[PDB]
């Protein structure tokens, strides 16, 4: 791949915590420690709107499947469901007793999953805003939560060193260095997990075996988003504490590109759903989002 910087997105006044493309590929949403959500054009980076209401910084944001809603996780111990068109807060999800770190819709987007520093995973009903289940998931802050492709499964990770798979319908656990990020692969059969020994590993969870290991980057202090890039060549994409975006060949485990430009830890990366486009975001010495594009 030949990812090249195309746009730098300026607006946040503190660290950018997460960037996520909308499923229709039209928009990029960003969350920040400055308590704001900002929406940008996915292809040109043009600022669109600021969405405000959280009383403390935001660690994560995520899109509903139809690209109409957002959910945000905030240090004010709540999540908020937003109507992106109107910018209005539809619901405020209360129940966590500490910072909410991570969040996601299920594919049907009738549920929300959240991970918190209170060490629980919570499952929320989008329509009523009610908390349906509270899982005593870990013995340390929860670093990531993600649904599989039909929402029947939740994968969570934690600084306690564990990665666990949960049955959404019952809340019960199906399967078990700090684990700082996890997410299901696009086909649903693998789990990409990051640990704070500068390592990413691809796990076949049905077999419970580690298939591939990716090294080269620096990840010892922060929880960093990683991604499967599938629009062109099959890559693993992740941020790094050396201010670079790393891209690995999924199959060969070779580093094939390092995207240079950010001036602080690259804490978030995201891959566009149909075009060879990467978005990346950095901590408070940088505060900008960058859009990178590749011919393949
Ligand atoms: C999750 O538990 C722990 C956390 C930490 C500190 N610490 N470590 N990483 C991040 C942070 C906080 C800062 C941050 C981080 C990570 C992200 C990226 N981000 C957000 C949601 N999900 C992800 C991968 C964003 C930010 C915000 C400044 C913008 C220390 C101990 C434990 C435990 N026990």
């Amino acid at each position: 791949p030949n990812y090249a910087l195309k746009f730098t997105l300026a607006g946040h006044t503190k660290a950018v915590s997460s960037v996520k493309f909308s499923p229709n590929g039209e928009w990029l949403a960003s969350s920040s420690a400055d308590k704001l959500i900002k929406i940008w054009g996915a292809y040109d980076g043009k600022f669109e709107k600021t969405i405000s209401g959280h009383k403390l910084g935001i660690s994560d944001v995520a899109w509903s499947s139809d690209s109409n809603l957002l959910v945000s996780a905030s240090d004010d111990k709540t999540l908020k469901i937003w109507d992106v068109s109107s910018g209005k807060c539809l619901k405020t999800l209360k129940g966590h007793s500490n910072y909410v770190f991570c969040c996601n819709f299920n594919p049907q987007s009738n549920l929300i999953v959240s991970g918190s520093f209170d060490e629980s995973v919570r499952i929320w009903d989008v329509k009523t805003g009610k908390c349906l289940k509270t899982l005593p998931a870990h013995s340390d802050p929860v670093s990531a939560v993600h649904f599989n492709r039909d929402g029947s499964l939740i994968v969570s990770s934690s600084y306690d060193g564990l990665c666990r798979i949960w049955d959404t319908a019952s809340g019960q656990c199906l399967k078990t260095p700090p684990v700082s990020f996890v997410k299901f692969s696009p086909n649903g059969k693998y789990i990409l997990a990051a640990t704070l020994d500068n390592t990413l590993k691809l796990w076949d969870y049905s077999k419970g075996k580690c298939l591939k290991t990716y090294t080269g980057h620096k990840n010892e202090k922060y929880c960093i988003f990683a991604n499967f890039s599938v629009t062109g060549g099959k890559w693993i994409v992740s941020g790094s504490e050396d201010n670079l975006v790393y891209i690995w060949n999924l199959q060969t485990k070779e580093i094939v590109q390092k995207l240079q430009g950010h001036t602080d830890v690259v804490i978030s990366t995201a891959c566009h759903p149909t075009e060879n486009i990467i978005a990346s975001a950095a901590l408070e010495n940088d505060k900008t989002i960058k859009l990178w594009k590749s011919d393949c």
